[PDB]
């Protein structure tokens, strides 16, 4: 009495982020969001339901975590079981290769495998989507916009065709490591959704943003799309300075990389900065200018802390 | 025939702050804002016109001063002279003593005594206020409220009364010298009156702040006028992340100290950190706790880049 199932899946990062849900229970988002899936940073995650298992176990690079660590997994296995009308515990093995879009997309393929539920790409989109909103984008490959609908039904993920855009750029990763203890993005947004005087000139912004990224990929325009996905970022980390309690994602080396990329852009480097819900900062930029842009930023940071990605593929699903 | 008078007018520091201009021509405000004067940092302004001279001039600290650096004081000293009729040229000696807000107020009082204006502090307060906004409030001493008026004849600051409570306070500032050049005050707040997405917000809290800061001085409350001038400033600096183009004041300097003011809280020490159009941090304190402040900071910053101020007094004017 076991089921197991396998699957790969990608980093994405958020192009035109997602920043707050309309609808907590499941995770529908209060705008659409547009990612770049990478190869560098993936994970592998076995799913095993067995009717002998005596409580969820969740490993992770081979550490046993806790219930605090587990919290999304654990709300995605009862969710998926509930749908399927599985009564098992189960055992969720994970390795990240170099992660939070990346592991809960892994785990609803390996669920999809192990419970045969046999689900379209879209279908599993909205299944990841219900584990972790940018879980939802890992599905695919290149480009992809999750579409926030309106319904559990209408919101998904999809890729966006780019005529092989995606193939001629890179990120460069900024790995910042002087952080406070961070807001996690899901309390973070709902904090702003509630109380932030700023969320409704961020949410008034998104659609032109995500427009005018549509017109730069079908005319492969990189400096057109970097100035918008900057400006997109900036943004929604100026919206947790109107929070209440206001708190920010920054580190002092965050900064420092920020005011760097804009010495790269006046030195002659075409790049674009985005981050996230910590102070890691990616650094868009085209392949043929990413040699210069990493030596140019190594006069500030270690050849540790400068890791390159180029895009990458959507899941992979195995059967065990 | 030559007119002369001097004055000195000290620093102030905005507890709740002006940013965006409704009138250029009169430097009318948006919003209402409210200071605190320093004991610490003014400025002493002598002003000469005499039909003799050939052309205006402006000495600060002994160094002769460019276009560039005098174009405040050159507007303002168009501005006075038109309102006299006075048609000479001028000569403005400044020292600072340890600086914009400082150095138009005493300007404006220097002017006020060369040319026989005789005016109230209230219309000394206005005439400042032409020369830049900030400087209306350094005519008065401890805490000052510009009040944002609706007109030339209303727009002006007063001392705000508070039953000694300004003179149990301080304020450490935290000198940081890692910064980008910055847009100016004058440039900055324009660009996010025009442009900003989040301009509103910051508009339509102001008023709520200001109100519970008069409750606080009441009362004497230190952290409820901590936390309402901390989150004051943050949501000022958030409106730039909301600019077209985006930007910032804060250096990583800058965030490494407020995140230590947060962890100075949390170690026992109130305190409240606040910025201007700079990457400086200034840290509101009771006296009784600034040594131990110091002390804390000092495992991060030299003792050169920690300087404390107390509260000050309103301009004085003199005779040459
Ligand atoms: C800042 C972001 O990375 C937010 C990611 O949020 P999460 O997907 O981590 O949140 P939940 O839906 O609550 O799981 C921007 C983005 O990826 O679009
Ligand atoms: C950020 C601030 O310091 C802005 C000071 O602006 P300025 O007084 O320098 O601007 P102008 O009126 O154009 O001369 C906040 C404050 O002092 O209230």
């Amino acid at each position: 009495a076991m089921l197991s199932g396998k699957a790969r899946a990608h980093t994405n990062i958020a192009l035109i982020k997602y920043w707050g849900k309309a609808n907590e229970e499941y995770i529908l988002p209060m705008n659409s969001s547009l990612s770049l899936t990478l190869d560098a940073f993936y994970t592998e995650t076995t799913v095993t339901f067995d009717a002998h298992y005596s409580e969820d176990v969740f490993i992770l690079n081979g550490i046993l975590q806790n219930e605090k660590q587990t919290k999304k997994v654990k709300e995605f296995l009862n969710l998926v079981r509930q749908q399927a009308d599985c009564t098992w515990f189960a055992k969720v093995e994970s390795q990240n290769f170099v992660s939070s879009a990346s592991g809960l997309a892994a785990l609803a393929g390996a669920c999809n495998v192990a419970l045969g539920l046999n689900l379209s790409a879209k279908d599993l989109s909205r299944l990841a989507r219900r584990g972790s909103g940018s879980a939802c984008r890992s599905i695919f490959g290149g480009f992809a916009q999750w579409n926030k609908g309106h319904s559990d039904e209408t919101s998904f993920a999809e890729n966006i065709p780019a005529n092989n855009w995606e193939n001629e750029l890179a990120m460069l990763f900024i790995l910042i490591n002087d952080g406070e203890k961070d807001v996690s993005s899901r309390d973070g947004m709902k904090r702003t959704v509630e109380t932030s005087s700023f969320y409704q000139g961020w949410l008034d912004n998104v659609e032109k943003d995500l427009s005018q990224v549509h017109e730069a990929i079908k005319t492969k325009d990189f400096p057109r799309l970097g100035e918008i996905i900057e400006a997109n970022g900036l943004r929604m980390h100026g919206t947790t300075l109107g929070a209440v309690p206001p708190f920010t994602y920054w580190s002092p080396g965050s900064l420092q990389a920020m005011a760097l990329v804009r010495q790269a852009r006046a030195k002659g480097i075409p790049c674009y900065f985005t981050m996230d819900a910590g102070p890691n900062v990616k650094v868009l930029v085209e392949k043929k200018n990413l040699e210069a842009l990493k030596t140019f930023l190594s006069e500030h940071f270690s050849k540790e802390q400068l890791v390159p990605a180029f895009a990458g593929p959507g899941i992979e699903l195995f059967e065990t």
